[PDB]
């Protein structure tokens, strides 16, 4: 719950292949706007996978942990392999920072 430590991992972590900055332009990855509380894959611009596209589940605060903590085995087939997070906190701050950066 620091969205000071949650940008710290984002800008290093997400900030790679993300823009969660609503209006932004989505880069080598679509973007993460009003995410908390959209089914999974339904963000208009890049190619979601089936698997994403299944629309099985929707990104929500928890949600979004379990996906940052391994998100290939939340929802198998979703592009995106880079690394998962260690600690909840890191988790959740990530998460408070994605929330306030993906409002603003
Ligand atoms: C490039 C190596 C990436 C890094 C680093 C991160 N993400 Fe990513 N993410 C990437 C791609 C190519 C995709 C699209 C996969 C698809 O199925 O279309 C994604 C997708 C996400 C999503 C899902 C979008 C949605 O369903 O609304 C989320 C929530 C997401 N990514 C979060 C996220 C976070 C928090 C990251 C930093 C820890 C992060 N991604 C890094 C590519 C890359």
């Amino acid at each position: 719950g620091d969205v000071e430590k949650g940008k710290k991992i984002f800008v290093q972590k997400c900030a790679q292949c993300h823009t969660v900055e609503k209006g932004g332009k989505h880069k080598t990855g679509p973007n993460l706007h009003g995410l908390f509380g959209r089914k999974t894959g339904q963000a208009p611009g890049f190619t979601y996978t089936d698997a994403n596209k299944n629309k099985g589940i929707t990104w929500k605060e928890e949600t979004l942990m379990e996906y940052l903590e391994n998100p290939k085995k939340y929802i198998p087939g979703t592009k995106m392999i880079f690394a998962g997070i260690k600690k909840k906190t890191e988790r959740e701050d990530l998460i408070a920072y994605l929330k306030k950066a993906t409002n603003e």
